[PDB]
């Protein structure tokens, strides 16, 4: 099925290689022409106007820097674009794809924002997942063509959903990283070496990953039961975590604002209270 | 061969080790300071000893564990004498500091000595994939290894006494860090009326793929050089910006972005553009 791929940067041109790889009639549009020479020598055609290239398909994925040069860039086409599938794979804010999908809504046009949780050199490759939201007939009847980007995981019909689930995945590697880096900061002063550290910390994450069924469970029912010894003792652990921190030589940034938080969940309920009781003390502004 | 054991002090974990040894057919000597603790043990077949030193002197190999080193300090103390010659394990958590002072009490009475650290709870005494963390006599570990084996999986980190306990404490971080990371999302979500039970495949599977993100990390951290293709610090501090301002905007709270948004943000400032996340570590030691 003949394709449209506006934006041809790092993760476009991925997004567009792999189209062609899977033999779809790939036309393709750049600002910058000049980015289009590898795809176009292994068989894309390129557009000479944005708006040439959207008239060339029924389905037409974006890929840019942001909503605002989306915006810019769609705004103009909304007329070429009525009755063609837009698929969305900018990276930006829940706001921003609702609005987005509304825009695309009044101009009579199927509207799917993705969010990419992958490097381009990973596109293709297993292990890939791209969150989806907005139009479903859009995901069913593309199915297959997402499908050669990875993993199509579709969430919903709000168009913010994609958006709004990659940044609370995100946290968790933000989060991950940085406790990551801190357990090797604090070995370090011993002279274990963050490589030496990583086998501990990937058979522990199997176990800390078989913890989280419980951990939502609890978070949902609202019955917060004490599986991992109840707030008091993981709140003392984690002081004795930044004082140790201290006492070996290093900060105690990432320790001391978990102590911060869970201790605050102590306050608001009681000592056998689960850590699952957290998201409670999370959801009050 | 299934040698005499001690126990000390039979709270909850205490009483778990003990039962463990008993299911594997080891004659079990259980002391603690108040002795109604150890009727259900000894009903499984435990001997509970009139006092401390009639446990020690039962068993070759003795396990304690109670609320802390000072509580440890005070009951081992007396009965150096008796431990003299023996094995002592003590799975008591505390600090590197506390378990370094143990071991060199115990080599100054000819003690051989394993300090560890229990990481599951109670219940989990006795599952293979619950984890202990050993460190102390090699000569313990593997003489004793069939028995610690009982407990659960051992690592065994070296010789140094308060390696357990450091990488207890280094590992601990991350399991707070993952589950306040993974709440923090679980709320976000729930503003649009998606459960912590809905989002959980979608956090298990990404913590895969984060994973898979550390050998890198680890390689960066340790040779020291940060410049990167992916994960470009700057974009990540935006990310993280993005995230604590989508927060108040859905409408929770923003603590855990926010604190993260200081820490990189803050390694950004003192950095380079060109950094990549594990430049972190640099800003971590001081
Ligand atoms: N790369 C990654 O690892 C990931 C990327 N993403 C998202 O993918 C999107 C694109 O990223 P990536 O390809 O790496 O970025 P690049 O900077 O490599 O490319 C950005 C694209 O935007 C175009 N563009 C920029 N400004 C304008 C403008 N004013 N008008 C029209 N087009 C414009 C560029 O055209 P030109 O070449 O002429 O500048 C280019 O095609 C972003 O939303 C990003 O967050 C999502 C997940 C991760
Ligand atoms: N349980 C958990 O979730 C986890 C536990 N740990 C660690 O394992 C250790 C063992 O905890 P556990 O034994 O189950 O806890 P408890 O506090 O329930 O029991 C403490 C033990 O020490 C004795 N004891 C307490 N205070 C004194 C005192 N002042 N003088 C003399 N003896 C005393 C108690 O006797 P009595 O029964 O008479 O009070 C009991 O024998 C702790 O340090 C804990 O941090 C590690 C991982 C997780
Ligand atoms: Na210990």
């Amino acid at each position: 099925e003949r394709v449209t791929v506006l934006g041809l940067g790092r993760m476009g041109a991925a997004l567009a290689g792999a189209l062609l790889a899977a033999g779809h009639p790939t036309t393709v549009w750049n600002r910058s022409a000049a980015k289009a020479g590898d795809l176009v020598a292994r068989g894309a055609v390129l557009a000479g106007t944005a708006a040439e290239a959207v008239r060339a398909s029924e389905v037409v994925v974006v890929c840019v820097t942001d909503y605002d040069v989306a915006g810019d860039l769609l705004g103009p086409l909304a007329g070429e674009l009525a009755g063609r599938a837009l698929i969305n794979l900018t990276s930006g804010s829940p706001e921003q794809a609702r609005r987005s999908a509304d825009w695309a809504a009044e101009h009579g046009i199927d509207y799917l924002d993705g969010t990419i949780m992958t490097q381009p050199q990973g596109i293709g490759q297993p292990g890939s997942v791209l969150l989806l939201s907005g139009s479903a007939e859009v995901h069913s009847g593309r199915k297959a063509l997402i499908e050669l980007w990875g993993d199509g995981d579709y969430l919903g019909a709000d168009a913010g959903l994609s958006a709004l689930y990659d940044l609370a995945l995100l946290g968790v590697m933000w989060s991950t990283i940085a406790s990551f880096l801190h357990g090797a900061a604090l070995l370090g002063t011993e002279d274990v070496t963050a490589q030496q550290f990583l086998p501990k910390v990937e058979r522990w994450l199997g176990a800390v990953a078989s913890f989280l069924p419980g951990i939502a469970a609890q978070a949902d029912s609202g019955d917060y039961a004490t599986d991992h010894g109840g707030l008091d003792i993981n709140v003392a652990g984690l002081d004795l975590l930044a004082r140790v921190s201290r006492a070996q030589g290093i900060g105690t940034d990432v320790p001391a604002a978990l102590h911060e938080l869970y201790a605050r969940r102590l306050a608001q309920g009681s000592a056998n209270d689960g850590l699952a009781s957290l998201i409670d003390t999370i959801r009050r502004g």
